[PDB]
């Protein structure tokens, strides 16, 4: 009776059967790379988002590294990226010797402020990479105005925000190349690590695909210097089966984010009221009182994650950024904690999670 | 039509334990840096007598991430065979390092260690040898030229699982070794899959971090990494058939003996084994090689070339063009791969060396 953060088994029991069917089939196939399972959960999951091309990868951060080198940007370009996102992001730039130009995020949203953009951009702008971090899509209207301006690309780090939808399109279609990660975790989750690259772009997609097969597009050619980056065939299939129910799983979390925004009201807490569409891929608290806060919910057998403690300007790897001057940014990682959600959560447990916040009097 | 390598039949062998142990996963909730990544990596560091292994994702990535962790500054350089697998070469140029070729022996097909020191400059850093086809390479003269020249030695063992020179197995014969496990590896995966060896604490513990986007610890990154780890499944598939790679190889070895011992056509240099060779590939060299792969696809055999465009000649590598690498050169306009598989079957290998013998050009 520990209640765990994220009970994959609970989430994945459920597709047992089909899994194991799946499996099969592959091994009858003898094909596990670059095969029919991969076409076809690429071709579904293109359609899902709308875009004319998914490439299957190997995870979300080389989904984001591909898509910058595909680009073929200058050494010290500038990306623009919020301060606030997982510290992927910002690998899958300086992985690539570009420049990130760190943006705070808007306090009421966890996601880049728009309004804080255009005064950043420089001559050695060439893009911006917008995140839509929890779940929440990004207000993309502004961001796509001031692309198409200063000639800029648009890269979404979808990681967190599968199936979201800003006015008539998806995450994954809001911009020029979207990146996803299909980490176990996430809102649709493999068995193992894998990602896709989403773009409306023949040649963009063509380039993608060589350069994650090792600068491969024909057998013993090589036009690039690629990397092997490729989604199994085993997890495609997976991911697929899946597929199928996201909708559902992402209304389902809807459902349950609603319960703790009505339910939950503690004066030491505030709530992730959200702006925009938002799949509550994490549900988001903030406190002033934040390492008492998890102690608590411990104390009450509730298992919870910071997402995140640390940002990205102030970690070890990244010492020539730790000057900067983020506040926004640095208080929510000081106050922020991430509470228990799932498509499969019991009712129970929610509402056992709501009760004991309820209760807590710090 | 016989098949160049027989994935379905290789892995058939093995059904009923990859679905139980699929199933345990399944039961486990834990798809990633679990149980089964342990004990795979614990069971071919015994395998290859190092202190440690770290699961990743696949070959490049094991040898990306080795050169990575050595922290060398942009232009280094890195000497490595010519005549190797591009990505061997790619691993170099990710890292900004400069790679300088080498010629192979034609009697190994290995980087000729007597052609290493003269290329060797104030800016060298690494030997990277390959183990090429199955072939362990002949190191005594190459860890003498790295103490020498205080170079690291990173093997690249792809092609060579399990191969021994004197004492030690490839992995053990280097600072680092980077293998793969793709799917037609001598260990194969199903799905891409890598690991690292090596015997230094420090280094294994760097590689690690690298590979899991820099961090050591939860919330914190000491380095700026990658995502390169091997899945649970995967590991678990590799751990079952661990058991049997010293045995698939010894089938290899048979097969290799049959067609050197009843191949004989004036029109085919056959591949000779100096020190161990576990016969990952089985390489067969003429003039007329176009010709013999069309002839073979004729009677129904099917075969791959190992390799018809060296890493210089690439499109992708412009600025190598013009090297003069003759040796690695007319090796690859001459060379093709026969079908050699732990798995194949009798009356294959006979009309293998049946219809070459009959090939009268
Ligand atoms: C904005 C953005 N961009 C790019 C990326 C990069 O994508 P990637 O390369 O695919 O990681 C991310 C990744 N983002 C996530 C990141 O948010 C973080 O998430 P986390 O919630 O801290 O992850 P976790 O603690 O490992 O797992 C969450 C829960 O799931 C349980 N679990 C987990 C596993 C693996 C399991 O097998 N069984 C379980 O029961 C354990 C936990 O309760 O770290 C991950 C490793 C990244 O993939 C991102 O947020
Ligand atoms: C020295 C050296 N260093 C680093 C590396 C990099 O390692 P990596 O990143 O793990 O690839 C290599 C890779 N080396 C090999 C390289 O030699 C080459 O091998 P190849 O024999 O041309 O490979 P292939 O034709 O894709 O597969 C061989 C046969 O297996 C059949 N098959 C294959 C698959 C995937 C399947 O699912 N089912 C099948 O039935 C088809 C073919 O008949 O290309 C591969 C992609 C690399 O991993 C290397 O040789
Ligand atoms: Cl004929
Ligand atoms: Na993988």
């Amino acid at each position: 009776g520990h209640m765990f953060f994220l009970n994959l088994k609970q989430i994945n029991d459920r597709f047992n059967t089909e899994f194991i069917t799946k499996f099969k089939e592959i091994l009858e196939s003898g094909w596990y790379i670059l095969g029919k399972q991969c076409e076809k959960f690429e071709n579904n999951f293109a359609k899902y988002c709308g875009v004319k091309h998914c490439i299957g990868v190997a995870n979300g951060l080389d989904a984001l590294r591909l898509i910058i080198k595909a680009y073929d940007f200058k050494e010290n370009d500038e990306i623009i990226v919020p301060a606030n996102t997982y510290i992927a992001s910002i690998l899958a730039i300086t992985d690539n010797k570009c420049k990130p130009i760190l943006i705070e995020p808007d306090i009421n949203t966890y996601n880049i402020n728009p309004d804080l953009i255009e005064e950043k951009i420089t001559k050695k702008t060439k893009a911006i990479m917008v995140v839509h971090l929890y779940g929440q899509v990004c207000d993309m209207e502004k961001i796509q105005l001031l692309a198409n301006k200063y000639n800029l690309k648009i890269i979404e780090d979808c990681a967190q925000a599968h199936g979201a939808i800003y006015k008539d399109k998806r995450v994954g279609n809001l911009g020029d190349a979207a990146g996803f990660s299909f980490y176990p975790g996430a809102n649709l989750g493999a068995l193992g690590d894998a990602g896709c690259i989403c773009t409306n772009d023949d040649n963009f997609a063509s380039k993608i695909r060589a350069l994650a097969n090792y600068g491969s597009h024909k057998k013993y050619e090589n036009l690039y210097t690629g990397l092997n980056s490729r989604l199994d065939e085993i997890q495609a299939a997976f991911l697929d089966i899946k597929l199928k129910y996201l909708d559902e799983d992402n209304n389902k979390r809807k459902n349950i984010a609603n319960f703790y925004l009505q339910n939950i009201k503690n004066e030491n807490i505030i709530l992730p009221s959200n702006k925009f569409d938002h799949v509550w891929h994490l549900f988001v608290v903030k406190t002033k009182l934040r390492d008492e806060l998890q102690h608590y919910l411990n104390n009450h057998d509730i298992q919870t994650i910071i997402h995140y403690p640390i940002p990205p300007h102030k970690q070890k790897c990244y010492k020539d950024l730790n000057h900067l001057k983020l506040p926004i940014t640095e208080n929510i990682h000081q106050e922020v904690l991430s509470l228990p959600i799932s498509p499969t959560m019991k009712e129970n447990d929610f509402k056992k999670v709501a009760d004991i916040l309820n209760k807590w009097k710090v």
